[PDB]
């Protein structure tokens, strides 16, 4: 896979934007997932009763999902490939994890980065994350 230095530089800087206010931006992330995938609270316990900003898991889970996706960009840049941990592959083997759902999560994350970067947003930025995620998602899908 073709992932450039500049693409990584973008992924990194937008991620730091995220990390500036994870509390704020994680709300966006889950609000989005539930609007598009309402079954998603049967799966995610901490979302059982809607988006609970008091639940500490909400920001833990989000920081960890965003970071992994960054890691990927970093990997594509380093190795031209992405590798997924065994455990991450094992939990996503459940039937709730469908192609249609990969989209939802994806659109939710780009939606969250946007709000995080503001006017610094562009197709270019959207594309590097896009790659980062899609390359990881496949790395999960069978690994
Ligand atoms: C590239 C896309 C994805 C990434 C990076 C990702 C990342 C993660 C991470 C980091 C965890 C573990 C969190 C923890 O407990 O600390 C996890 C678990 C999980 N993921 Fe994702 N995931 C992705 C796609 C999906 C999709 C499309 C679905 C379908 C709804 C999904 C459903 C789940 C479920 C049900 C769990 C287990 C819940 C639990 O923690 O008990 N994931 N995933
Ligand atoms: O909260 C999580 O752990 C989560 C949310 C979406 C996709 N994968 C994992």
């Amino acid at each position: 896979v073709a992932f450039t230095e500049k693409q990584d530089a973008l992924v990194s800087s937008s991620f730091e934007a995220f990390k500036a206010n994870i509390p704020q931006y994680s709300v966006v992330f889950y609000t989005s997932i539930l609007e598009k995938a309402p079954a998603a609270k049967d799966l995610f316990s901490f979302l059982a009763n809607g988006v609970d900003p008091t639940n500490p898991k909400l920001t833990g889970h989000a920081e960890k999902l965003f970071a992994l996706v960054r890691d990927s960009a970093g990997q594509l840049k380093a190795s031209g490939t992405v590798v997924a941990d065994a455990a991450l592959g094992s939990v996503h083997a459940q039937k709730a994890v469908t192609d249609p759902q990969f989209v939802v999560v994806k659109e939710a994350l780009l939606k969250t980065i946007k709000a995080a970067v503001g006017d610094k947003w562009s197709d270019e930025l959207s594309r590097a994350w896009e790659v980062a995620y899609d390359e990881l998602a496949a790395a999960i899908k069978k690994a």
